[PDB]
């Protein structure tokens, strides 16, 4: 039997709200593999739930960070530096678009909403990669989360599709720029885990004839960060039961 | 002979600042085909440059609009409506990133530089598309410009590559949303208009401005009435190559 | 008014068996632009059909050649050389897969059926390109037809999808090899030509034969002189849909 | 600590001729994970080479089959059925194009060379997939090997690129057809690695290019391909099918 041993590795998972978050799933697997994981929550409303997740992970370090606030991000990676010394893995599981933009048509998207959506969902990767760069060790890695709508039109995904398009292009450039220093950057294109019409259609259309699970996304995230994927960087890997290959 | 007759057609061309731009080349070809063109220019300090461009096209309407200002875009489309009644073609050749963002690494892009680059280079297509929608007639079309760096890493392209990726995805969604009313949306992926391209490209040369112009013309013309949501490459085949030669 | 003047240009159109085909549409447009066209036909039992097509084009040269027979392909290109002196355009509209391969699952395709489908549908492009190369003049071009099943799974397309994937990769490599001599190679990815496609596509309709014709004409014309190694979609936007 | 326990799992590995192949690397990793492997070999003249491979894997079943011969593939899968009862994994590492096709230009490929390259390199996947289907258990998988030349022009790769393009499309369609029975199909797009690579005259200019151009500034190793093969076949990748995954040190993302 092969073992994935991440003892002594340090992990920061940003973007956690519930136990059903894809970010948590990756964290669960990372802790299971022996890593020290820290979580970061958006605002004070979610601290209680964040503490419950830390408990489920058998204990975890917590930070509050809003990705729109450069000051808060500065504080986060200062707290990480003090608490971990270095960093191995960074999970980027953050996305947002104003509700007003996620309804109706993409063409009707309002200026301030469009930018907010691109700021949180795409720029935040650049923001956190810059701050993690001097902390990241050899074999280190950043992984983000995206969706098929970046390449093909999925109605009602609107500006988020565009954000993901910007996210994935970011992944490639960051992979190119952090590669020399032994850091890998990849994206997980998850299937669904406005929504239910997409969820019940993947099940029917996808080759596996079902939806993917939260654990299946976790497993991919674990692998990509693990030394088992040491030759893999700049990739967008799909865990979607084969949906995206269907015409 | 087959003829492309675009007389009676009305076109709005945005983002053209010089005659050696790809946006100008498209405008030129539309004018050659018989269409009436209106140029937009960013600010009144650029009016003399805009007037030279109008003259070089053999006559063109001018309108002032900064694409980060919604009010001015409303004004421009009101002026286009009054002057033309409707619209057939919109050429989006606006591309900008702050100088600091383009110098150094992508990972070092500052927050507001990054947002501005995306605002001017990607969101502007959405902003003009929404305002053009009520003016656009059946068989009408929107065309924009993009580059290969959206899909593959081209160093020193930084945030523009990201903006272009956002732009191409915008083209797809706009093609879906504007399609039912007979409006097509497409992107032209132009090669550079440099030393390594000519050596690597299948054609063993760089493309010309006129070659981009011809594709722009084609895509907007009724000859391309089945084509929408596409990114079409005019790069002498360069992007199909897996190696530098 | 911009004009596309293709007078004095010589074209070879292969794979056309009926007037409602996409290959015919391109030929019609080439003829309309002023070019001389030569049609190929598979066997002598099909000459009556081939003559009808020539007449529909308002006159065209005919040559017999089966694309699985190298000897006949040599003869056809010798005939084309004799009759035209050189060649400007080659339209590859050949597509075939045995009926047994297209019925049932792709995984059940028989060896000889699978090979035959790829021979007629993909290798034929290589075979006719090699023979056209010495005839092709500067600014000359080759264009072929493909479908979106090459990239995405369209059930019941089976081995044709694979053939098209093989075809499109061939297009890229041929573009690279024939490029230095001023020859461009491109593919047209057509949507179907008439019900559900009409419901999903951005334009809310299917494409027409003429729309494929127009793209074919454009790609071969000097207006597309900077475009090579491409797969261009005429599908009313359909393939962009998730 | 997360463990990948593949004991009790049965694997068929096809197209392995040397220990320095990518197919061998996958087989080794499957063996390390606890699976039992059966190696196929083309002809009986190659039995000594096959035995050395079996020993290097720490023991493996051997079966003779030429993938262009439908009768022999029937025989091999009958033999695998008798010896294993069922199957979990199939590794497709078969790749061949005649020497004349790989020398010169793609446009000069002869008819029968072209067809043979496609027969051995692409159709063989369909052939073995059909026969593996009734043997394959839930959670089972097929993995094959491909490369970047399928999507972009890599000179001197010729018909192999076309075959790889035909192979990847096959992977998609096979993933759709074998999916309902819980079988996944995927392809590994490996960067250049220094035996089967020797039959490709455009490999080395690319090998030197990758180390300078790739984001990681090095070539990948055989073990890195092995690890991905193991991952894709393991239950850890149970949501992944119809995919082409790149292990190329990031090379193919570069413009
Ligand atoms: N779930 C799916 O069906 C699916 C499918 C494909 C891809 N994905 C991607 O997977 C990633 C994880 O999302 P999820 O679906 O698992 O849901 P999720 O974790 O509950 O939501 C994403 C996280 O981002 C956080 N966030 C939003 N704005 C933020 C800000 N300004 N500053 C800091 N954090 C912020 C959210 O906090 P708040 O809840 O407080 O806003 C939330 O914890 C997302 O990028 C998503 O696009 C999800």
């Amino acid at each position: 039997m092969l073992t994935v041993d991440l003892s002594g590795k340090k992990a920061l998972v940003m973007g956690v709200t519930n136990q059903r978050s894809l970010g948590f799933a990756i964290a669960a697997k990372l802790k299971e593999a022996g890593a020290e994981v820290a979580l970061s929550y958006q605002a004070e409303r979610l601290r209680p739930e964040a503490e419950k997740l830390a408990e489920a992970l058998g204990g975890a370090l917590l930070f509050r960070a809003d990705v729109t606030q450069d000051e808060e991000l500065d504080a986060l990676f200062a707290g990480v530096k003090e608490a971990f010394g270095g960093l191995d893995y960074l999970v980027h599981a953050i996305a947002f678009a104003p509700r007003e933009a996620m309804e109706g048509r993409y063409i009707d998207t309002r200026r301030q909403d469009w930018l907010l959506a691109l700021e949180v969902s795409a720029y935040s990767l650049v923001a956190v990669a810059r701050r993690a760069e001097p902390l990241l060790r050899e074999g280190g890695g950043i992984v983000t989360l995206t969706y098929y709508a970046s390449e093909k039109v999925v109605p009602k995904y609107n500006v988020m599709a565009i954000a993901k398009a910007a996210l994935e292009a970011s992944v490639r450039y960051l992979a190119y720029e952090l590669g020399p220093k032994g850091v890998r950057v990849n994206a997980i294109s998850a299937g669904p885990v406005g929504f239910t019409k997409m969820y019940d259609r993947v099940a029917q259309t996808a080759p596996l004839r079902r939806n993917i699970t939260q654990e299946e996304v976790g497993n991919l995230g674990l692998f990509l960060l693990s030394p088992l994927a040491s030759g893999i960087t700049g990739e967008v890997v799909y865990v979607d039961a084969g949906y995206h290959i269907m015409g």
